[PDB]
């Protein structure tokens, strides 16, 4: 029994209210240009030699002891053509111990027609005839045919294609024929099928936060307050700021030549586990909502069935009326238009994702190979041969 | 009041059905083959010698002049051996300035008995002593015990054990005693404790979404067509394929030499940023169906509760009885087998997850010790100094 | 029509109890260190000298040769500051084939007053001056400004400041006056506004799992069992052990020396993905729970309609009346304190969180200059020149 008599209130049920959330989904459409140039179309050749002019003349002739020099040689376009072509590199003649007579081939416009594959040069001399002069001439070259992946700068407005040196420097690549260029014993021959950029109209995914964060296939980026902003593979530029011109955001360079530590990494790694904890927590929250519905929910149909014997067949879909024998236990005994209460929406999911790993510009394989050759010849420059 | 003369319908409850989600979770049962052994089972050994034999016997002569050669002399197997043991190498004797009787001492055969725990040559030459040879040798050992990870590739079936060369170059372990090989100036010997290759049976969970996505330890990998797949450090093949000879899905030996860039780690962050907001679009709409069913679970016990009075004092676990004062408001007085209406089970939650981060193959200290070894060489054959 | 006589049971409801989770967050009170020094505070100056004393006496002369020796003289503290100051080196003459009467310029102690922006030196030696001397110096110089940053370790207890070489050696900062140090060509002087260390009391958020995984700004890092750790750039002390002289966790110094490869990143990658089909698949299942209520709770009201015709009116916040034609189809008609259910809080969701990326130690300016000087020695060092 209770106590009709007084009662207590007038009481009202709390609702429950979501905590706004100023993240959407957006589908931003941007004017995307591309430089992308796939295939062999980077041919690097480098090709010196080494000279080591004599004369023998006696201890008292001021003219007694050697001439040397490394003197590169880069190929021209044309050779550097028919060399990454053939994967053969041509030089002049190796010369040892060639004197007076022959010691005039030290200095001939050799006119190089000697093939190699791969030719390394010898630091060799000799001044031992006197009276004499003594030439010695050793050759070295080399070739391949990578390809290169140019990337994309602003130095103002209206991206440009860009070849990035190892060193930080960037090299313009000519819109109009066969970019071609010439560094010391090296020459970069760079040769796509199509000159320029190209760009289409397409429309990105973000996450509006003031902030915008953006994913376009494996490329993952914050889009900036301007909407124009230029990855070293491509530039984003929203329409609506299309017939503007704007200085878009900058990749940093030392981004692509610099590595990241294994510290970098395993910060990663902690980031990750703090919001995969993050979200066990949310989890947890949640499945302890549901546990509280259940019970509430067990508790009404637990009032209800007691008026509408026909309420729990409905819940198990099978054909039974109730019979309550106490308030929590009970018996059970054998047997157009739509209304949406809820207006609940398919469950958005967050979808796969995998971001895409490049390396460094150093490890591409046209530098790797310059850098070997560098050392190859610091290899063989380390002592003086006799070619007595 | 109402009105009802007039209906309009009839209707129907519209109930909301999830969409249905292809992804699983499975326990596939694999043979991980395994090629692990841990502990200092590596030396590397280099030694060489610098020689300048020279003779001066006057301009006139023919032969006035030096031979000099950098000759590498790399440990035998037992000579590594001994060395590693000892963390000392052995070399022959420094020459300084031995002249015409001692000068012969150039070509001995020196039978290697000075020992040295780190030892680096000197580049001198000497010709200043008139119709007599001059002689100088210089010497260069050093000897390293780290502990070397072998990977594992295909080159068809059968994964086989392999040192990886930081060039990329692949050397298979002798499966049958210490592999040991000679390059130049080094030698390197490897030793485990037990040969060949091990493997065990076990399931690796996966997430089956055409894809598999795989997980075994600290390894993450997605499982390919036709269950077999080799990653560096080890082999998965899956049962039901065990009796069928298959060529493994391979790793790219490039992704252990090179390095990433520190863009390439910021595009992984940014695709985590996109991926957290993802999420926390998903947790607000599921907070914002919570409140809904809040709001329709208060109205629906205001009006059972209107029926049943013992009904709110069961939902808050008090005992009391309900009174309304309005169809909003209320007032308060004092006072075997079970049925499943849910069918709920424990929620799945994403368990913690770090992955392995080994570096690459450049910096492993046995690598790193031959790099050392070779730059220190370059650095002392920069200028000859003068043995007088 | 249904079988009132013979029931089954007693029944009663089963409830759905979550699983219980340990995870919580804690906002742990910290005793944070930090070595920050912002701006250009580094200066790394070198200078060296070739030099080429030789003596042509004829070949029976004992004394006829060169003398050759690459000198390092690096500049003073004083010379360092005005070098950094104003971005030019200072060094001696350059001297090309002085013979006999200016040959005694080889030893002069040159008072350093040539100045230089920047000046690589040239390998060059001269002998043909008979029964004369023969001197040849050249100069090498260069200086840089850059922004060193510091590590902090332990050695123990009491956190130290730390500057970390590339081959892994630590030199401590004096904490009095201008570290200043020396080796080889090089001299390096660091100057910060402020000495010693700093540090503040702060909370960081942890997620208690025996494992605190903790994030302090762009730092994840996991919190040891005795509430002591050191990262690169800070260390966190718990109070609570303020009193309390303890060894910190040590973070290791190859993790900021040894790059991460791009294999490392991609299975950083692999292991994202699998946690994001993890958590979708919980997500699933919450949505599948949505289901399920959505159908009960339409069954739920489809009963309690039945008696509370003023019901599906309030659940859609129109006033309306029902009217069922079937026990599924209806018809409709026109027409102080609160009380806590659900006891529901805000949902927790996980904040936006991007990892700090700094790279390797190589990488940094200072050490690339040093790199760089010494790679541009090597190359000048490669043959002699005739400075006949």
């Amino acid at each position: 029994l209770c106590n009709k008599q007084q009662q207590q209130g007038p009481f009202t049920f709390a609702n429950y209210q979501e905590s706004p959330l100023n993240v959407s989904r957006l589908q931003i459409k941007v004017t995307k240009t591309t430089v992308q140039d796939r295939g062999k179309n980077f041919i690097i050749g480098y090709r010196a030699y080494w000279r080591s002019y004599c004369y023998n003349g006696g201890s008292l002739d001021g003219n007694t002891g050697c001439y040397n020099s490394l003197n590169p040689k880069p190929p021209t376009k044309d050779e550097l053509k028919t060399w990454g072509q053939e994967e053969v590199c041509y030089t002049g003649p190796e010369v040892q111990d060639a004197w007076s007579g022959d010691s005039s081939i030290c200095f001939v416009d050799w006119k190089m027609d000697n093939k190699h594959r791969a030719k390394e040069l010898e630091k060799r001399s000799n001044n031992n005839h006197f009276a004499h002069h003594t030439c010695n001439l050793s050759w070295r070259c080399g070739v391949t045919n990578t390809h290169l992946e140019v990337r994309l700068v602003a130095s103002g407005t209206q991206p440009q294609a860009v070849i990035v040196m190892p060193n930080g420097t960037t090299r313009a690549v000519s819109m109009v024929a066969e970019t071609f260029w010439t560094d010391g014993e090296f020459s970069y021959l760079y040769s796509p099928k199509v000159f320029g950029t190209r760009a289409e109209t397409k429309f990105i995914p973000c996450f509006k936060e003031e902030k915008f964060h953006c994913k376009d296939g494996d490329n993952f980026f914050e889009f900036p307050s301007s909407g124009f902003i230029c990855l070293p593979d491509a530039c984003y530029k929203n329409e609506k700021q299309k017939n503007n011109l704007l200085h878009p955001g900058m990749w940093n360079i030392s981004e692509k030549l610099h590595a990241a530590s294994v510290y970098d990494v395993n910060n990663v790694i902690h980031s990750l586990v703090y919001e995969t904890e993050s979200l066990r927590l949310s989890l947890a929250q949640l499945d302890h909502r549901f546990s509280v519905l259940t019970k509430l929910m067990n508790k009404m149909v637990s009032s209800l069935a007691k008026i509408d014997d026909r309420l729990i067949g409905a819940l198990l879909e099978k054909p039974m009326a109730s019979k309550f024998i106490s308030p929590t236990k009970f018996m059970v005994s054998p047997c157009s238009q739509t209304i949406d209460l809820f207006n609940f929406k398919t469950l958005w999911l967050p979808q796969l994702v995998a971001a895409k790993v490049e390396g460094v510009v150093s490890d591409e394989d046209g530098w790797t190979f310059v850098a070997n050759s560098k050392q190859a010849l610091l290899d063989t420059m380390t002592y003086t041969k006799n070619g007595g």
